[PDB]
């Protein structure tokens, strides 16, 4: 599709069997999902934000489905205010900004 | 242009009469860019991410050029740690989301 930005490019997703809302976020480098449970080994991460850091699990080789379209990758796990959905899972669905 | 997110999506920005790199974010509501003098009145907003929050001045109606397309309109200011468009100023350059 073609989302236009008068509001915020929320979609559903599908990670872990679990359906959430997301935000597909080009400023985002990475996805980084609210705390919820996912198989597999994690390491420790720091990521930064607007306003600091939060301390989240990286867990690599992850398979989300977005807005239907099916992707794998790392997701890191913690307490983010929204599921951001960031560039190294927007690039495997294709996704551009265009204008 | 269409482009694609390998890379984080960083652009030219002139404001004030000066060149700044900033980045095309849909993640962002609002554009934020570093400390800079800006004219006229501002007025208060309290703007939030990965981290928490931020204090930042907010300044209407500025000329900004983003990526060589006019914009004017609502630039924040603040200890943001890149300068970052938002979707108030990506929706007046006609840009979109496309996958
Ligand atoms: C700051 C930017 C360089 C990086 N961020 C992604 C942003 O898109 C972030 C994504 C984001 C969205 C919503 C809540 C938290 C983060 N948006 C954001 O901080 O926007 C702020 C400016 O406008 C407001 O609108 C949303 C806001 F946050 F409120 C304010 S981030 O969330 O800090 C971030 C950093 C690293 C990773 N891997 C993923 C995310
Ligand atoms: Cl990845
Ligand atoms: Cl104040
Ligand atoms: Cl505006
Ligand atoms: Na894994």
């Amino acid at each position: 599709p073609q989302i236009t930005l008068w509001k915020r490019p929320l979609v559903t997703i599908k990670i872990g069997g679990q359906l959430k809302e997301a935000l597909l976020d080009t400023g985002a480098d990475d996805t980084v999902i609210e705390e919820m449970s996912l198989p597999g080994r994690w390491k420790p991460k720091m990521i930064g934000g607007i306003g600091g850091f939060i301390k989240v699990r990286q867990y690599d080789q992850i398979i989300i489905e977005i807005a239907g379209h099916k992707a794998i990758g790392t997701v890191l796990v913690g307490p983010t205010p929204v599921n951001i959905i960031g560039r190294n899972l927007l690039t495997q669905i294709g996704a551009t900004l265009n204008f």
